[PDB]
Parts: structure tokens; C-alpha cells; sequence
């Protein structure tokens, strides 16, 4: 496929795993 | 590569943008 | 495109609704 798409999916992984960290820095600070 | 990758890619985008707003209230009212 | 490209749309659209899950049990534990 596209370079462009490989590219695309590159930036959503690493919005996820963001957010990923974001989600588990709330869970340890209201406990769940 | 396929009109239906980008489109997917599209759907995942706007799901994504809309998790940061809701974790964005979510810090808003929990402080962090 | 890629069967790579598209499997790795899966793994996403996996994590996002793992995500969501996880966001929906934030909001219902401290009320939004």
C-alpha cells in the first residue's frame, strides 16, 4: 500500500500508546 | 492502497481525536 | 494493500475499543 498509509498507522500507534499512558496515570490515581 | 484502508483510517482517527477529549474532561475533573 | 497493513488495523480497532472500555469505567466510577 501507500507509503502515506504505512505512515498513517505509524502516528495512530503511537496516539494510542499515548493514550495508554494517560488512561493508566488515571486508574493509579483514583484507584480503578 | 485501498479506498476501504482509508477509510478505516479515517473512522480510527476521529475515534481517537474523540478518546482525547473525553480523557481531557476526565483530567479536567479529576485534576490529573 | 498490505495483509500487514490490514492486520494492523485490526490490532488498532482492538485497542481503541479496549480503550473505550476502559474510559467508560473511569466515567462511571468518578460520575463523568
Amino acid at each position: 500500500g501507500m507509503k502515506q498509509i504505512e505512515d498513517k498507522i505509524e502516528e495512530i500507534l503511537s496516539k494510542i500508546y499515548h493514550i495508554e499512558n494517560e488512561i493508566a496515570r488515571i486508574k493509579k490515581l483514583i484507584g480503578e
